């Protein structure tokens, strides 16, 4: 991308109005990656209590007392909701550093970001009820209206909780939906908070829903219940293609995010720093943990060794620590877990004839022993048949092939299972414009890497999902159309005798 | 709501008629007689792939992808032409392989011919949007693509109208496709093909197999080539196919059939309401997605109605479908017919009343067909399964309701959501009504319209997306954010 | 449906608040007693052409109009904020300048806030569209720019409400604007300028004139740097501005009043309709675009409604709009009250009969103002000139009509076609009658209701072009078509 | 970018269904510029048979046979309109050269482009019925329907007669509106026989029709009656004010498309023998009688004189002639007053200083001497400030101008009253694209030069014009929005005392 408050913090969950603990009691402890220390704890719910959340989201949605709300006032609480947000910026913030370890300019960046997710759709929310249709049957009045899909499961991860959360939630208040959230178990702390925001502004009982817990126990629940009319998430793609699974048992609307391979392509004649700039920080924000980073680079050959000895110096001089100390440039990873999916992953990496250019490791520096840091990775000597290329390692880590032709760039960029987002530096922008429009990919970058906003849908082809979320498109996943055709001249068929 | 001496019995693969890969082939049969009246090929998983495959090439080329959208507007509106061109003969061959009237199948054709020229029509209107961008120095835009390759499966009940929805759209985006019609019906979407082979398309773009989908079917649903699984039929089988789809994390299309109600309030016009009563639970002997099974009448008039529905259902004639005097022909197989006797087992062991029919009938003529009488199922609730599942037969139920808000919970209270009817000369309360009705599509004193200027699709178990209208155009498009940084500058983060 | 202390008294231009450039003033009345309640600068055309001038230059900076769409958006919302913050003060000073009731005007206040935030939401959300182009090789793209440099004129019946609905559209398009209010009513345009100046805008894009038309007015409707010339008001003043705006091909939006019939049916709900009927014609003196001034009652009931609505207008309470007492306040001016007393003359002289008011209230509290009693005119016919003009003063006919259809042409049979209403309890006919009805906005059951949501603007001579709504913004954009070829080639059709 | 029909081709007006002669039996004599000779003879209408076809065209509105026929069905015949058109393709050229002199191939293009308006409009009819708003108000329905705008007059030009009458004709015919058109009294030839195609499709008695006469008798009547809702224009600048004041009378919509001041930058960076080739295509098709016409050419300093020797000795080699040849290049103008015209600003310039490089004459080889011919000129050394670059000639002549920078350049362009349309020559598509978003105009070419489609709207900033014609939003002159508002629960507001 770009304390006093735990004392405060609520602990529980928030179902059908009401903060409350785990039906059996269950708490788990929440953890800083940058120490591994403990800095919370809170309820780990039970799916009874997934199961009694939606079905209060279905009684709210069935009274109508949000979704039969006007649209303008439904916008205005939307807004309310991103006022509070910049109001406590400062430690929305600090909490998203503290819990999932990214620098303090990051989550700055983040709930600026979230202010405007919440405040486009608060804008939104009254610019579009349906459309009247110019029916071929005389005398009949055709017209579809756009309503609220109903009530909707949202399931996040861990790595942009709180901006994940906004996606989601601004959308379904707009429309008049009624929500059950649930946030990664590890990472629970700005949900927690947004909600007792979104209290203070006021919702109908039951029409927001806060659930805690692993998805292995609550999951299921939220994406099979036959109450739910739409399934939201954003995760990885195992974990998607069960949901969607499961999904299916009542032919349930899904929409899914789930991470990429993206390929980041630097011609020859890029504006060089411009793309070691860029390339670096296309692989390693938030320690390359963001569904967009840009971990597979794709360099033209006449370039590439000028292009992989001045990444590799760079590699080396990244800074690492505390995400709370300004002289940090990448924090930690998310838990001992994920670090040794990634360690595993540079052994299936040289095992298969790759080179680990530089990093590759842990860091021995003594501040950073106590946390889950890896240091900043380069991978050469690869090609498409590697594992190391194909799959999404989602950690600071990058890997360089080289590309004789434009041609070649676009299938290489292609070959993947993957199709979420990429970039092409070029100065030559009718090139750049070229390969645009041959990259399957939901969102490309020309002479750019990760900008993404409200106001455009964000989404994958292929395997990185299935729908779009922000822009119009993504308040879409949110209605349902009706078509209702009134025959104002009535007649008798006489089909059947008489 | 003849040809076969010339008619191709192969399937049409990346440009080329072909047989199935190991010669296998299917007898097709006429449900008025049960006659053998034709023979296809019977294809393979591998010839599935191969057109798949296909498809993705064809895709890749641009040869039809990265033609003008003007120019893909005329080639389907060329196809709609032909449908016109070939009106009586395409009805005949409906009426033939599905056993509905004639009459039900020259309207077929009307619509047929009016989809494809209403997506003729749409081809080059809307090729993507121009974001004001937030962040200053950027142009960011919107570009609709066809959304790929797509695979599109279709019942034995409406052949080649259902055909018709789905491969309008896709040619119209530039999508390649791959069809596959129900194994017992293929008559005219092989007829069809054979039209659009006329029309000139480029090799790969559109493929047509056959076979039973117990065979071919999962590999059009998961392969990993496929960019959207477009389908229509059962709930058991869209379940599946959603699963299987899921493998590849692959768009689905769903449309899945209901449990419709027909509300008729006490202040509907009487005579009306029973003639539409008959028209939503009768035509193609009820083997419609949209069919008014579900009859929800208010108490004050439902024994007047009733007696007058049970009277209308006992003259209503059944019998050839080429026969003028036809109002009601013979239900698609042996198997489907099984399945509904069942269901009037079901019935009568849950307490209802079958006040009419419930039985085959036995008039010489029809002893040889695959006849069902028309029925009547009184004295039920929505606990009973005879409500809260679709039989797709020549069947209705009827309950009663007192006020408009029980109508409401009951016309609701089912896992579907396709479409219904109210029935009231009171036009307040009959929109009050559809408001508040879970269905895709709601009618006000009328039953069954449909056509391709609106979205047609269900809430709930009902499907998933919609068929027809631009909503239905925008199932074969994917949305592509391009963002150019105008002014690069470097951000610096990384120490240098 | 005090501050003085504070309130500046001069124009604002280029982001200075300034006297005339002669150094002229105007004593601003409160037409409740006609004494004066502050003096204001009387701008010259040179002020105007400078202000023009100044919008022009910083139309070009780019300051604005290049500003980003999303941040135009939070300055249109921060206005939106500032009138309700300062609601109670807007609303007093609303109603000391125009002496409509306090109460209509706290809902005007409401009601702005709601235009501006309406706009600050819609801001954002539409740069253009992608085409798909005919041409190979090609892009082509729409992009909707601001229209540029806009005039805005408006009346004294709603000031900041009509104010709002210009000036919201402009400043979230990036347009730079120049606005002249009322030379009679211009003390909430001076403080939303003021509330405006808060907020922080570039040097040049608002801009404000104080003076008559018949001295500013020309320079802004002719200037060949105005690219849109925005009014609201009578129709001889639209005309004439049209044809000055013709001089330089210049867009003009207008909304010009109208002959606005209240269509009552004999199957309407009575009580309802004289509720409405005196709603229609009495709020704000009747001095409402959108005034029901036009009665159209079905012949069966025209006795019981006529004696009905009489007896009503006997009852009306007249009176100082900050009394809560108050129904109906004084009207405007001396002069647009002598115009309505000539309308009298012209009524009677063409032998329709004034059944109750039409003449001045002669009560001790009332002497001193400007009021007129409530009127309503019988026995009169279409042909009459007191039917067929706009006398926009608390007057309306009542005409007869016996079928659906003679009440469609009898409403059609004016000039105008900006609103109207139609009072039935039948649905099914309201809405054929609505649908034919040559009025840009149509009431079924209702009298007045307008929102941003939704267009506002008339048919025939009520006006060009709409305000309000997504159109309302349209007017605000210009549609630029970019297409780049991306494999140019010679065409060589010239020799070499 | 007709001998035999001439036999069978209609000499009359077409009023409320029926072939009728003008009211005083007037007739006209039609020439053909290329020898000057009448080709053939039509009737030259009167104001009151003007006033005849709009109550006409008003009667019919009100009857609903067209306005209340279902969309589907309006698009079918506009369809219908498209097929003769495409059916009878080299006849209608044929005699679109024979009248108004430009090459037959040039006449073939322009049929090809007046199907696929036809066809594009077809399309569109039965897209787009209106909008359902969701109510700030509760208890309320809120729409708003599009419905067709009513009596619409249509006004064209004699440059491209039938291709301007299509933009009109289209979309007037597929909203359901009723309409009276009235071609250039100098080429009314090919608008003559759409009229007689369009009675073979069916229309409903005073749905279309033709009015035949000079401007200065029937204009009036047809920009200023009381029961015309839109009135449509293309032309020059001054008729144009005329009709918009008269329009006032009625407080008429007017659409108007008034020519330019169309400006054709080219860079130091443009291919060079593209922008020479385009810089004739811009100036010298139809002998530069297009509103698009590249009159003003603003080159870079830097290759000023290189581009100006190349762009002369091109002009040199243009070969003029009959339309009918295949060799012809370039046809001669439409009448002698224009012809007149055009000499008189060779005048002008001079007398301002400018430089009449090559040109500015009458050809005197023998087969064009009996023509209204006029060779194409270049224009140099010339300014801003002068007449001959700020006012449109609409002859087969261009100026020449300088420019330092980009933004010079961009300050040249929009230095005119005008605002159609515009080029960019550049190989760096950046900067191409900074001037384009920076150009006053309705259509910017980037490396081309003239395209325009149905699918995309055409028409001008400034005193180019009013409005737009194709595309969706050209459609939309023709609809006219009704918010009908219906209140659920009607209560008595109880203000007035009782
Ligand atoms: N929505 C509708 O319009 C509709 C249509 C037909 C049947 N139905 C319902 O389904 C029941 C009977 O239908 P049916 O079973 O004959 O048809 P079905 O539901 O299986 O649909 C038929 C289509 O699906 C294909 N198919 C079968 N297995 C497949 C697989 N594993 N993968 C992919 N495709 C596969 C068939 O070859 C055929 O093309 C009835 O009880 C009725 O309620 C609904
Ligand atoms: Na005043
Ligand atoms: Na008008
Ligand atoms: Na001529």
């Amino acid at each position: 991308m770009g304390m006093e408050l735990l004392k405060h913090l609520s602990q529980r969950q928030y179902i059908d109005g009401e903060w409350v603990e785990s039906a059996n009691k269950n708490t788990r402890d929440i953890i800083n990656p940058y120490n591994q220390e403990v800095i919370f704890t809170v309820s780990e719910g039970t799916k009874e209590d997934a199961e009694r959340a939606i079905l209060a989201a279905r009684r709210a949605f069935e009274s109508g007392e949000w979704s039969q709300e006007t649209a303008e006032t439904r916008g205005k609480k939307v807004r309310a909701i991103a006022d509070k947000i910049k109001e406590h910026r400062e430690a929305l913030a600090r909490l998203e550093t503290l819990d999932t370890g990214k620098t303090l300019e990051e989550s700055y960046a983040d709930m600026d970001d979230i202010h405007n997710v919440f405040m486009y759709f608060a804008g939104l929310a009254d610019k579009d009820g349906g459309e009247m249709i110019d029916s071929p049957i005389p005398d009949t009045e055709s017209k579809i209206v756009k309503e609220p899909v109903g009530v909707v499961t949202q399931i996040t991860p861990w790595n942009y909780p709180l901006l994940q959360a906004s996606w989601k939630i601004a959308p379904a208040l707009a429309t008049g939906c009624s929500l059950v959230m649930k946030p990664s178990e590890i990472t629970p702390l700005t949900t927690i908070r947004v909600f007792e925001l979104m209290e203070e502004v006021g919702f109908p009982k039951g029409t927001i829903n806060l659930i805690l817990g692993a998805g292995s126990e609550v999951g299921d629940v939220m994406s099979g219940h036959k109450e739910v009319d739409l399934v939201s998430f954003t995760g990885g793609i195992e974990t998607g293609k069960h949901i969607m699974k499961n999904a299916a048992n009542n032919v349930t609307n899904i929409a899914l995010e789930l991470g990429g391979k993206n390929p980041n392509i630097i011609f020859d004649d890029a504006d060089f720093e411009l793309a070691v700039d860029q390339a670096l920080n296309g692989g390693y924000f938030h320690a390359g943990q963001v569904c967009s980073a840009g971990s597979r680079i794709l360099v033209q050959n006449s370039i590439k060794d000028k292009f992989e000895q001045a990444l590799i110096d760079r590699v080396k001089k990244i800074k690492l620590g505390n995400g709370f100390d300004a002289d940090t440039e990448m924090g930690p990873v998310i838990s001992t877990e994920h670090r040794n999916k990634i360690e595993s992953y540079m052994d299936v990496a040289k095992a298969e004839g790759a080179t680990i250019a530089v990093g590759g490791k842990r860091p021995d520096r003594d501040d950073l022993k106590d946390g889950l840091f890896f240091e900043p990775t380069v991978i050469t000597n690869c090609d498409t048949s590697m594992r190391i290329v194909q799959e999404e390692v989602f950690g600071p880590v990058v890997t360089v092939e080289g590309f004789e032709t434009e041609q070649e760039a676009i299938q290489l960029a292609n070959d993947s299972i993957y199709g979420l987002a990429g970039a092409v530096f070029s100065k030559d922008i009718g090139k750049a414009q070229r390969v645009a429009n041959k990259l399957k990919l939901g969102t490309v970058w020309i002479n750019d890497f990760h900008p993404l906003f409200a106001q455009a849908p964000w989404g994958g082809y292929k395997q990185s999902g299935i729908g779009r979320e922000l822009g119009k498109e993504g308040l879409e996943e949110y209605l349902v159309s009706k078509h209702i055709l009134t025959n104002t001249n009535p007649q008798l068929v006489n089909w059947f005798s008489k």
